[PDB]
DNA sequence: GGGGGAAGGATTCC
DNA sequence: CACGGAATCCTTCCCCC
């Protein structure tokens, strides 16, 4: 089998550049502004004229405009974003019947029915990127595979608007010389773990009782590294379906006042509605951020969807629920919406 | 003992 | 920090056969 994945180049960014090439070649960082004090807030993504100097995803837009105090910041327009993606995604379409939508610029391909030999998926890749720079004056990187986690890979290495396959013989390869923590899903947290299970390679998920390195980071992220390592990967690419909606905003300064922090909430719900197109909840989960950038949530699943009223009166209660528990302040606040049906 | 869920949270990632 | 959005897995508690 083979895999074909595909990774939209510096996404927002590069969208804005399309919209608006006078941008080109400027540093370019698309923010979202909290609204707290002037320019609180976080960095979705930039260009890599920015990116040279440290500005990048996560870090406070004040922080980048100390680097960068004349780059060109434009505010998170995710909508739009999300239009072109769509179109993009529809036409890799084109390509196979078999496709996976991972995020919003990403998407996995399985050609192992259209072609044979790893040379003739090279081909398809560049037959896909040219297509797709054409159409939408876009820029991917395209990462090509057994499996998709090595597909993925692939392609984090090719980065940017690159190409790379990644052949069995060096499959092997990577299993030993390849950074365990550069395999997805191994954030700080269980790498960590790792590097004290002495698991500092892909391959040494196989000097450990299963137990051990299960009891360590969970069963599921245990048979994840051992299938890899083993060389024995193999998941499907299915068409995954949304399983929720949700919308939170930043207060204008913290609270744990009900009318206080009320109006926000009701903006959530209001919008995660309208987010929900025709879509009919059972379960309604009211999400809050306190003082300390921690994040508790209490929900409620029904028998029966949820109406716009019905949101309205238990979100209150959940919020409710969440004050009397914890005792610090509420920074921001929202809800989320899933168990469609 | 163990299936069955629900809920609150931990983790990763875009 | 300093934002949003969202999936998945995990621990835990609760009801019952
Ligand atoms: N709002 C928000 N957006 C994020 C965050 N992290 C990533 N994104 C955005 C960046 C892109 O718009 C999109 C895809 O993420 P990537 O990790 O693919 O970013 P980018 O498009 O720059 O990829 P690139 O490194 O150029 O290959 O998601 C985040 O923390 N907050
Ligand atoms: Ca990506
Ligand atoms: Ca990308
Ligand atoms: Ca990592």
């Amino acid at each position: 089998m083979i895999v074909l994945f595909v990774d939209f180049d510096y996404f927002y960014a590069q969208v804005e550049e399309v919209l608006n090439p006078s941008l080109k070649g400027k540093p370019v960082v698309v923010c979202v502004f909290s609204g707290r004090f002037e320019d609180s807030g976080a960095v979705a993504t930039a260009n890599y004229e920015a990116r040279k100097f440290g500005v990048k995803a996560g870090i406070p837009i004040v922080e980048a405009k100390k680097i960068l105090p004349n780059a060109v910041y434009l505010p998170m327009r995710k909508e739009v974003y999300q239009q072109v993606s769509s179109r993009i995604m529809n036409l890799l379409r084109e390509y196979s019947e078999k496709i996976e939508i991972a995020s919003i610029d990403e998407a996995y391909l399985d050609i192992s029915d259209k072609v044979r030999d790893y040379r003739e998926a090279y081909n398809l890749g560049l037959e896909i990127k040219n297509k797709i720079l054409e159409k939408e004056k876009i820029t991917v990187t395209v990462g090509i595979s057994k499996n998709k986690v090595f597909a993925k890979i692939a392609a984090d290495m090719a980065k940017p608007n690159g190409i790379k396959v990644i052949d069995d013989e060096e499959v092997k390869r990577l299993i030993r010389e390849l950074d365990i923590a550069d395999v997805p899903g191994i954030g700080n947290i269980t790498a960590e773990k790792l590097k004290k299970l002495g698991i500092n390679k892909l391959v040494d998920t196989l000097s450990i009782e299963f137990d051990k390195l299960k009891g360590m980071i969970g069963e599921a992220k245990a048979k994840y590294l051992i299938s890899l390592a083993r060389d024995e990967y193999n998941e499907p690419i299915r068409t995954r379906v949304r399983k929720s909606i949700g919308r939170i905003v930043t207060m204008k300064r913290n609270s744990r006042n009900l009318e206080e922090i009320k109006p926000y909430l009701f903006r959530a719900i209001e919008e995660s509605y309208y987010k929900l197109d025709k879509r009919i909840p059972k379960a309604i989960h009211v999400v809050a951020v306190t003082e300390d950038l921690d994040i508790v949530s209490r929900g409620r699943t029904f028998p029966h969807g949820i109406s716009k009223e019905t949101a309205y009166s238990e979100s209150v209660k959940l919020l409710q629920k969440i004050l009397e528990e914890d005792e610090r302040k509420i920074r921001a606040i929202g809800v989320r919406f899933s168990k469609f049906i």
